[PDB]
């Protein structure tokens, strides 16, 4: 399904980072955050909803998306909570190795981080990237 | 041509707004950032880079691109400066314009530059949106 999220954080260094997948292509969009709050939460969806059509997203941690600002930013984005997983445990694991082979090439874990992503997305296998499947899976959805 | 963007800094009630345009599509991505430093566009640029195919980027401003910071994300990222107007005057304005439009939907600026983004992005033209034509574009140029 093309509009279905999965978002989760995980810590490194003292740190949270912010993950979220599109499921059906296993592409990634990630941030470091300052902390792990409802505020950061909403903001990363509404920033994901306005660049990607995001219809459903699905997390390991349910309380995440209890406070009031993260159903406002649903609310005002038109996004559901998925109700419907070997892709994402995959693509989480594989970031943090990613992270740790490119740790060295920037001062900062945010800079670290973002090589990741842009190393995980383009990373062709097989065999499209996932950069490539995402926008393939919503370029054939759009035309019916 | 499908990898050219546009960046630029507007400000705004005393913040700066970064204004990133695919040129192609008029597709928009946009962020709050606290200061107008070489550190903040570098970041932002490797951002963009992991999430679009980025190939040249263009800006009014093109002193914005001297420091060590941003050559550095650029280098990496393998993007190069375009050295090569009109619907990029067009998006900056209307961004301002939705931004006006949507400000008492949210307490925050950022919150409501990401509701105007979004809003930009979704908004049929004719008559594809901005966002269904940045996918198409980038569709077709993958295969081929
Ligand atoms: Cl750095
Ligand atoms: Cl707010």
């Amino acid at each position: 399904s093309p509009g279905i999220w999965q978002l989760d954080c995980t810590h490194l260094e003292g740190k949270v980072i912010l993950v979220a997948v599109h499921v059906a292509s296993g592409y990634i969009e990630a941030e470091v955050i300052p902390a792990e709050t409802g505020q950061e939460t909403a903001y990363f969806l509404l920033k994901l909803a306005g660049r990607w059509p995001v219809k459903t997203v699905h997390t390991d941690n349910g309380s995440n998306f209890t406070s009031t600002t993260v159903k406002a930013a649903c609310w005002w984005a038109g996004i559901k909570q998925e109700f419907g997983q070997g892709v994402i445990e995959s693509m989480n694991k594989e970031l943090k190795k990613i992270i740790g082979q490119v740790r060295d090439q920037a001062e900062h874990l945010k800079t670290a981080v973002q090589m990741a992503v842009f190393i995980h997305n383009k990373k062709r296998k097989g065999g499209y990237s996932a950069g490539e499947r995402i926008v393939d899976i919503i370029a054939t959805d759009i035309q019916t």
